[PDB]
Parts: C-alpha cells; structure tokens; sequence
C-alpha cells in the first residue's frame, strides 16, 4: 500500500528536497539522526530491500552515487554512514525502501 | 593485484582465510570477526574500489548487486525478522577497512539511531 514516501514523491506533502531525477528522490530526514541526515528513494514502490528484484539491480546503486554525490554536496567531506533497514528487527520504519545518509558527528558502533 | 592489498584483498585471493557464505565473478559474502549482532557478514566486491565517496558512476551495477547479494544471503541465513544493511565512509562513518563493504546485521531487535 501507499506510504507517507508515496506522498513525498508525488509533492503530495511538503519535504526538503535535496535532489531529484526521473527514477528517485533525496530529501532530509523529519526526525535526524546526526546534524545531517537524509534519505534517498527510489520512485519505484518497493516495500523493502528483501523483495528487490533481481533487474533493480543498478537502480539500487542509482541511489547509493546518488547519496554520495549529495554527501558531497552537502559537505560532509570527513565521512557518513548510509543505511537500509530491512522489516521488524532492522527497524525499518517506512515500507518504501530508502537509503538514509547521516554525517556531521562521529557515527559509533555497532550502529545499533 | 586483483582486490589490492587490504586485508579484502587477500580474502579475495584466499591468502588470508575466511568463513564465506556466497562467492560469485562480482563480489564476496563473508562473516564479520567482529560480530555485532548473531548474524553479521559483509559483502564486498571483487574489484577494489576504496571506498564509496569515490565510485565511478558505472560502478551502479555492482554496487547494487552488493545489496541483491546480502538480502539474498539474509534470507539464505534464515533472517526472516529483519536485518540491517551499512556502509561507512570515512572517519565520520567509521571505516577501518579502505575497501567498499556492505554490512549486514540481523538475529536481534536493531536499534535507533544506526550509531
Ligand atoms: N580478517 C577479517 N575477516 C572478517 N572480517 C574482518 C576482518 N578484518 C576486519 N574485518 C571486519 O571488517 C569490517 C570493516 O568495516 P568498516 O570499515 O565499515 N569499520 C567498522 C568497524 C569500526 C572500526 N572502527 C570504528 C570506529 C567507529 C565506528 C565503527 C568502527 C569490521 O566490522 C571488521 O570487524
Ligand atoms: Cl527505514
């Protein structure tokens, strides 16, 4: 079904875009994580990465030199951590698979 | 040489040992030494790219075939209850090895923030 994400893409409800192509979107976080925290999705409604199929392969990794070029944009030029959450136990809190980038502090370990 | 010399790099050409779980001409799956969660393994690709920050954008393929691989070697590992997926740039992301890794951690409730 459709998600708060769905909304986003569609302009539906405001969000801080950062960018946008034909195929995802990246927009700061509403609850961040770390002085810089953003998401990146793609437009494509996939609930959660255990269901990506096999031909989202470089869709996929669209979002991930997507999210490296905004953290570069962005200036976090001493690193980041990017994360996809995976159903109950990773904690995913939205069934529209995204990246998240956090940068601006040290990022600690485990990561949760 | 192929994979390069970080620590990777030799488990790439099994001159250092290491507990693998999937191995394909692209990438490698393996247990972390230093689990920090029941289930933690890494995916890595073949070819040595340092670290994300500088990924050529032709390496898009690859890099999301990291993450087809780990998802498909979490359900192979019987994480049906979630798990979650890192990659760390960087001293802020705290990377130690100078070799692109997918985390993936599952087998206990993971928490907010990611670190
Ligand atoms: N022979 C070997 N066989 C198998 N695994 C090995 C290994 N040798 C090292 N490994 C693992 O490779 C991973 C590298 O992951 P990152 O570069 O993302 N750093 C994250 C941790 C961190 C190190 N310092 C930090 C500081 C802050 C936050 C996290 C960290 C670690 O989990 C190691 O256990
Ligand atoms: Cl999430």
């Amino acid at each position: 079904g459709d998600t708060i994400f769905g909304k986003i893409i569609r302009k539906e409800i405001p969000a801080k875009i950062i960018f946008e192509d034909d195929r995802c979107l990246a927009f700061h976080d509403i609850s961040p994580q770390a002085p810089t925290h953003f998401l990146v999705i793609p437009k494509k409604h996939i609930s959660q990465i255990s269901v990506a199929e096999d031909d989202d392969e470089s869709l996929l990794g669209h979002l991930m030199i997507v999210g490296k070029k905004c953290a570069a944009d962005l200036g976090l030029n001493k690193g980041y951590r990017m994360v996809v959450n995976e159903g109950s136990d990773g904690g995913q809190s939205v069934y529209h698979v995204n990246l998240h980038v956090l940068g601006g502090r040290q990022m600690h370990w485990p990561p949760g």
